[PDB]
């Protein structure tokens, strides 16, 4: 879990 963009990836879309 990341979030810190939008989800839990990586700067996705």
């Amino acid at each position: 879990e990341e979030s810190d963009d939008d989800m839990g990836f990586g700067l996705f879309d």
